[PDB]
């Protein structure tokens, strides 16, 4: 019913759908597998963000085509989406949750340090590097991201003779937008550890909205008894209603659940294993 642009076709051979829009492709030059995200005709900001960022737990953009549709050429993540590992009460072993979560915190810490809020962190935006359970993860889908309160800061420089009270009231919470990412991470971690969502409409009277605002997650003890008290304590500190009290990425990384030298060693191992193919000889 349509064709690929001549500019894309020149550099790549298009193949099978990976996610439905993400297709598999081969770079003609290298014969290496790539991932091509097709967006129907925001994408300009997403490219701008992707190009500037450089972290091993954040997806890299390889190329871009602005045609009848937008084509974003990205690194292929063979393991697919983390969603596929947690769907329909499927659960990850605590050790796997830790390894993936640690990387997610490093990735999100990097974003916040670089003035970027993702705003749409979910298992569908967390990609696995291989079909192995001990693998590298990367955050994707920067379409809803924000670049960090200059409008309020400038307003405060003047005399508030004519300034509205709601604006002065907003000074209290201003600059805590990044806390939304820490909430999302808390929800992801809950799902990964238990196989079930903390807030849902399944077998409950209370509205999904009321559950979230009260911060009263559904706690099923039979499920959680299999999970450590440390892992649950970290979830608890991220699923905090007050964004000013909620755990930051630094506080989450300093948590006892993350003070695991074995998990840290396994991640560094996976890094060197990935980076061995690109490593140039160095001055000793
Ligand atoms: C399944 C769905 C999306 C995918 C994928 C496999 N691999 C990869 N690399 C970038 N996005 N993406
Ligand atoms: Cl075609």
């Amino acid at each position: 019913m349509s064709v690929y642009p001549k500019a894309l076709r020149d550099e790549y051979i298009m193949s099978k759908t990976l996610g439905s829009e993400v297709k598999l492709a081969f770079e003609r030059k290298t014969c290496k597998k790539v991932a091509i995200k097709i967006i129907s005709k925001n994408v300009e900001t997403e490219i701008e963000i992707l190009k500037k960022l450089n972290h091993p737990c954040i997806i890299k953009i390889k190329n871009f085509f602005d045609a009848e549709d937008y084509y974003i050429v990205l690194e292929l993540m063979e393991g697919g989406e983390l969603f596929d590992k947690v769907v329909g009460n499927k659960r990850l072993k605590e050790a796997t949750c830790k390894l993936y979560f640690y990387q997610m915190l490093l990735a999100v810490q990097y974003l916040h340090e670089n003035g970027i809020i993702h705003r749409d962190l979910k298992p569908e935006n967390v990609l696995l590097s291989s079909q192995e359970e001990d693998c590298l993860i990367k955050i994707t889908d920067f379409g809803h991201s924000k670049i960090l309160e200059t409008s309020l800061m400038r307003t405060l420089c003047g005399t508030p003779t004519y300034l509205a009270p709601e604006v002065l009231v907003s000074v209290g919470t201003a600059g805590y937008n990044r806390a939304v990412d820490c909430w999302s991470l808390g929800v992801i971690l809950f799902i990964c550890l238990s196989g079930y969502p903390p807030f849902s409409e399944h077998r409950t009277q209370v509205s999904l909205k009321d559950q979230i605002t009260s911060g009263k997650y559904n706690f099923i003890p039979e499920v959680w008894a299999e999970v450590s008290e440390k892992a649950l304590d970290l979830v608890k500190k991220l699923l905090v209603v007050d964004p000013k009290a909620r755990f930051t990425t630094e506080e989450a990384l300093r948590h006892p659940w993350l003070q695991d030298e074995d998990m840290k060693r396994k991640f560094q191992d996976l890094l060197s294993e990935e980076n061995e193919s690109t490593a140039l000889p160095q001055v000793l």
